[PDB]
Parts: C-alpha cells; sequence; structure tokens
C-alpha cells in the first residue's frame, strides 16, 4: 500500500492542478518539480509525499530549499 498522495505522484499532475496562479516570480512548473500541488486559497500549496503546506512565498524563495527547511524528513527530498 502507499502512505503518499497517489494522484499527485507524477510532476505532471502536480503541474495540471495549478490555474490562475497569482505569483510572477515561482512558476507551477518549480513547485510542481519540489514536489507541491495547489491547494489553495491564495498561494498555498501542499507536498504529495509529507503533506507539508506552505503559503506566503517570497520572491527569494526556491521551492527545493523552502520544502529542505520546513520539511526537513520528506520522503520525496531523500528519494
Ligand atoms: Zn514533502
Amino acid at each position: 500500500s502507499n502512505p503518499y498522495s497517489y494522484a499527485m505522484s507524477t510532476e505532471e499532475a502536480r503541474f495540471l492542478t495549478y490555474h490562475m496562479w497569482p505569483l510572477t516570480f515561482l512558476s507551477p512548473s518549480e513547485l510542481a518539480r519540489a514536489g507541491f500541488y495547489y491547494i489553495g486559497p491564495g498561494d498555498r500549496v501542499a507536498c504529495f509525499a509529507c503533506g507539508g503546506k506552505l503559503s506566503n512565498w517570497e520572491p527569494k524563495d526556491d521551492a527545493m530549499s523552502e520544502h529542505r527547511r520546513h520539511f526537513p524528513n520528506c520522503p520525496f527530498l531523500e528519494n
């Protein structure tokens, strides 16, 4: 059995959840590559593997860096 979101297991599936994404400085592509799909409202995203949620993204933020900073034990980051 699978403890992760099978639905959001592919980069492609995560990418396809973004519609009218409000930030010009952080792309749906970058977020999907870092394991994040759109949950909202606003700029809130969730990891398919650890279930970590992040919002209030800053221009300086790197999605993979923030994933590791906030959710260091995430199994997606390790494999
Ligand atoms: Zn994660």
